[PDB]
């Protein structure tokens, strides 16, 4: 193209042409929309700010001569590998001073972004750079899958002994060499390019090759070798490490676990995950059944799936929502949770209210909902809510969000049915489309899944607190239900919850309830440390259902000596039911013990706000001491913690007691490194 | 019954009769069946040995003034609370001198087997007192759920306030008592039993019941937070100590999840596991669909799911089993696993051999087969193999067997296409049973699912070895498989290798082969520290079939300049896949590095021996060094420890460095409790 405004960029560098025509941004260009994505979220956060370029730093990372990554301020395109990575250092609402990560790109114009040794020990580097440091690690997949090949130096020089040169079609028994190619070979040293055998036949010596192993590197097993490192390597990262993947372009084979393993992936729209192509099932299957990939990993497939948490229209789509995830994540491992407090100041009323004879969506509830007659605030700030994993189990809402300003993770169970289609499957002409309901309130293999996946989601990498408004009647114990193994999911979101790490608020909503096999999966013995419940005072909770109640130990026979009070049966069924539902209540449950506290919907904003920040204090403190005693039980810890506070704080009172912690930070810190003379040897 | 021979048992304990018509065994006669199997478990190993009585005690576990368990010898039937446990200790072939565990039982005739907060915290405190001495916890499952309950104090003077006692059926609009009542409750003490309001109705002062709480426990939600108490007790246990559960009669609720929680479980066939039973969810759904509860936790169910490991015929073949399950497992947490040598020494060759054109059972190739000349050794000791989860994903075969003695989890794959059979939905008029074809030697979301579950298995409570004899052409990519996600399971299994902290051997097999999707989940790099992996020499292994190369980097058009040699495609054809086929040579696989070495499967047998045995032994010490020194990478502490081996001794010689170490356990002890001046500050 001639005669362009500016510095025509697609020839300076026609890689970015090619990237284009593949569907995806150029890699080198991708800084450029985290600067984009950066600047519009100061725009969404005060739009008075004025910006200035050096709030955004990209630095590209490459292996200097000890193989070590060091930030090189090179011009695009010169990568020699087919994968790139960048450190970005920005300043962003949460870290007004910066907060920096790094992110990790396959080049799908360097040999279509296949994944050679190179690549895979680069990407391992780069993964463990961030580990080390703590500091997320974002991964942008544009890929072909393990890169693959033959020894093409030997295929212009490989001769076939026949079982007679007239009619070759008559087959033949092994391939060799003749002593000028193996000389062909030892003149380039490409000799152990080949293992043979020398045999003298009749006619001339041949060398059997009985083995082809390549000049070349990245031919075969040694590319799955370098999948398998980072496969490890990506699952051990999301443990250690926030990460997540934007499917950019085709994603495929070790690129498709690259996803999967990093769990949180945003899929940009038309861009495959896949294992084996269509083109190649297809031709392995004689038949021509799948049209495009996106049959078998577009977001109709993975969105629907789970793997992929949320779609997105183009690359900056993803990048926004990566950097709006971001967000509600620490600065690095272990950093306290970014706060971020907004209009939506704690100290306001809840507004939305449910109804036990109106349809709702949890999701009001949540960050409220918008009304003719003006805003009615949800529990949670105004437009916080994140959700995600949106287009998989419906059944259950899950999100992160902040509570005047705290970010934390959000679980609200969905009321309505819900109407799972799925498709039928190409590959059989018996397969036909299924819609599933999906009954309210009630857990099933796919919801159960998504509650646990939610909750290691929100307490691996993110590290963040977590609140679930549970209110389910109970998992489905149908045959389907059963078969498909809603005992192994459940049971799953028992793991997920000894597993967390920090403070966790179960809390049962207005017109919700909590029955049998619910209560006990999200009970707080299950964690003491970090769990708390709370039951609404108009929630209900028990075994069993009123009805199941009555008809176990309310039977007729107990219902007629009832008769001695004043056919009838209709409102004397009505007295049981009743009598009943009268053990369900929170003030039994307060009664009990089995809850902490009984609390009023309207006022549970404000309550949770202080009772959250009460506890990341002492949380905080109970750390400090374990980093430096040692032998101490929780118990202990936060006792000999709350004998600092002052004889006048009332330990019950969690605006009280958060609000002297935060007025001591330093002379805590001195009591605690004093307690350095606790070297019992 | 009169005139019995001996000493009427189900008399002197009714229990005993009433267990019976449940369909049980009664729970103080569970002992005895462990006593049984213990016998008969010698008789199999020795049939010569002479047993004494005293090879095997139990003493039952009881709470005392403290709280503390203790074991009381008292008289069957005495327990106060519905659950039962008894300590172990027992001589085994493979502890000859002793072996202890727990056996924790629910008592089916006490209050149907309900759990109650006493029965919970008896749980809990078991299953901790386990966990404190590192034994296996057995538990028998034979329950109804969380127990439950009204105020029955409270049924009899309940009055209710009608719109007019003339119309009572025009209903009411609240509950109340009466002065007199408050009185009656009084002077039981019985007063908080309930919450009420007095309010004076131009009649007389009738005191409103807002809340009923009943003077007894365990009526509600105290039951369902003692379920979540045992619960999240049992999550943790699976991962300290071996866990196993025989469910010996119906199992509800936080029953069926125990049973889960537990993982590995034996069902009894008739015995049902289930949520809420058919006849509750019958009610509920208003129409009679269920008949059984078979029909929703049914083995048939449970056994087909994964959930149950094992069926049993009835509960002394599970006891059995249970017994013949832990043979293999260390006598409590980190000792060494159990070696039981047989007759079947290791020094022998492999006989059976699969053929690349011969349908063949991988178990053949792990026990052996028997045929009309004699038997056919296999690679594993003979009538060791101990295969588990044989009733789901059939495309996977799993199991514990020995090498040489030597206790092992072992991973084969199923070659045969599995017909999956799966049943309709008596709840769906739309419901059609339904039949789905599992293709040999690929991975499925299920057989996925289930080659994690047995990792993961075998690494918990089992603390096994393992090996893999990795023979998968991938996983399945088509769509059904996709949108089924079996790219969650895929990952389940690299995260379960991540956790592997036993040796891990993994062997691609004669006619084996390992291509792309599955080279990558099972690589070496994914756990350096505890895997290796080895190719027979008749083993193909690449990035893609030897179609699939030709398909891409040998197109017609290379073909084409190959004429150059000599309608003719047909054989041309067969020259360019054999050309591929060359380079998927364990040769090649050696060259590159990607594995430790080729290996020939008849002389495996011997090999594995030494080898496994090399690693168990470098293993123990160095495990002796880290909980020593301290700070030291792996690398570190293996090379300080083959420092130690005399110059003579060949590093690569497994038997050779086996056999010194095995010489001088003592010496290197002193070596080992020699560096405690390790003491860096
Ligand atoms: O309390 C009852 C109950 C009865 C219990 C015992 C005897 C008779 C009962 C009759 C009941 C009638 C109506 C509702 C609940 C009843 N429960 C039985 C049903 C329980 N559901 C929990 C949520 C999932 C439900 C379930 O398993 N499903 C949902 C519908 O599809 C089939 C599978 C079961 C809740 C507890
Ligand atoms: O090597 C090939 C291959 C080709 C690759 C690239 C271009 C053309 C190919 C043609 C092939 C033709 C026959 C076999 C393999 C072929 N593979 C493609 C198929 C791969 N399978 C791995 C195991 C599971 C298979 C799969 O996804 N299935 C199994 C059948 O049901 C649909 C889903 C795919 C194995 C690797």
């Amino acid at each position: 193209p001639i005669a362009t405004p500016y510095p025509v960029k697609e020839w300076l560098q026609p890689k970015r042409y090619k990237a284009h025509l593949m569907g995806t941004t150029y890699v080198y260009d991708f800084p450029e929309l985290f600067r984009q994505a950066s600047s519009s979220q100061w725009k969404n956060f005060s739009a008075d700010v004025k910006l200035t370029d050096d709030f955004f730093i990209s630095n590209e990372l490459i292996e200097d001569e000890n193989g070590e990554l060091t930030e090189v301020e090179r011009e695009p395109g010169a990568n020699a590998i087919g994968m790139v990575a960048f450190k970005i250092t920005v300043k962003t609402p949460e870290y007004p001073r910066g907060r920096q990560f790094v992110v990790v790109a396959n080049d799908i114009t360097f040999k279509i972004g296949s994944f050679g040794p190179q690549e895979d020990e680069f990407f391992n580097k780069v993964t463990e750079y961030a580990r080390k440091r703590g500091i997320p690690r974002i991964y942008l997949a544009a890929n072909s899958g393990a890169r693959i090949g033959m020894a093409e130096e030997i295929v212009p020089l490989f001769q076939v002994a026949w079982n007679d040169a007239a009619n070759p079609d008559k087959g033949f028994q092994y391939l060799y060499l003749t002593s000028e190619g193996m000389e062909t070979l030892k003149k380039f040293d490409k000799e152990n390019s080949v293992l043979t055998e020398r045999t003298v036949i009749n006619g001339e010596e041949r060398f059997v090759i009985k083995t082809i192993i390549g000049s070349e590197d990245g031919l075969g097993v040694e590319c799955l070798r370098g999948s398998g490192l980072i496969a490890g390597a990506t699952s051990r990262a999301y443990h250690d490490i926030f990460t997540i993947t934007l499917v950019t372009c085709r994603s495929v084979g070790i690129g498709a676990y690259l996803v999967r393993l990093g769990q949180r992936a945003i899929q940009v729209e038309g861009q495959p995950i896949i294992l084996t192509g269509a083109p190649a099932i297809n031709k392995m299957l004689g038949r021509e059944v799948y049209t495009s990939n996106l049959q078998l990993g577009g977001t109709q497939i993975m969105y629907n799936n789970g793997v992929s948490h949320l779609t997105a229209v183009d690359d900056l789509a993803g990048v926004e929502k990566i950097v709006e995830w971001m967000s509600y994540v620490p600065a690095k491992r272990n950093m306290p949770v970014p706060i971020l407090e907004t209009k939506d100041t704690w100290d306001r009323p809840v507004d939305f209210t449910p109804t036990n004879d109106e349809t709702y969506d949890v999701r009001w509830m949540i960050e409220g909902r918008e009304t003719e007659s003006g805003f009615e605030y949800g529990l949670f700030d105004k437009g916080s809510f994140f959700e995600t994993l949106s287009g998989w189990a419906k059944g259950v809402v899950v999100g992160r969000a902040r509570l005047g300003g705290i970010p934390l993770g959000v679980i609200g169970v969905e009321t309505r049915t819900v109407e799972n289609l799925i498709p039928a499957d190409p590959a059989n002409p018996n397969s036909a489309e299924t819609l599933i309901q999906e009954p309210g309130q009630v857990w099933h293999p796919n919801s159960a899944f998504k509650t646990a996946q939610a909750i290691n989601d929100f307490n691996n990498g993110e590290q963040l607190p977590m609140m679930i408004l549970a209110n389910w009647r109970g998992f489905s114990g149908g045959q389907r239900d059963m078969f498909n193994e809603v005992l192994k999911y459940g049971s799953f979101i028992v793991d997920a919850l000894v597993d967390y790490k920090q403070p966790i608020i179960i809390y049962i909503p207005p017109t919700g309830e909590l029955r049998g096999g619910s209560w006990v999966v999200v009970d707080p013995t299950i964690n003491a440390d970090q769990m708390e419940m709370y039951a609404d005072v108009n929630a209900r909770a028990g075994v069993l259902e009123p009805q199941g109640m009555v008809g176990i130990k309310f039977r007729r026979e107990k219902l007629l000596d009832t008769m001695n009070r004043l056919e009838l049966l209709p409102i004397y069924g009505q007295i049981s039911l009743q009598f009943a539902d009268l053990h369900d209540r929170s003030s039994r449950m307060v009664a009990k013990g089995v809850i902490s506290k009984e609390l009023e919907w309207t006022e549970a904003r404000r309550f949770f706000f202080w009772r959250l920040r009460r506890r990341l204090n002492e949380e905080y403190l109970i750390k400090r001491l374990s980093h430096q005693v040692g032998e101490a039980s929780r118990l202990e810890k936060i006792a000999r913690i709350r004998s600092w506070y002052p004889a006048s704080v009332d330990h019950e009172d969690d605006r009280q007691v958060a609000t002297w912690i935060e007025e001591n930070y330093k002379t805590l810190d001195d009591k605690l490194k004093g307690l350095k003379l606790e070297s019992f040897a």
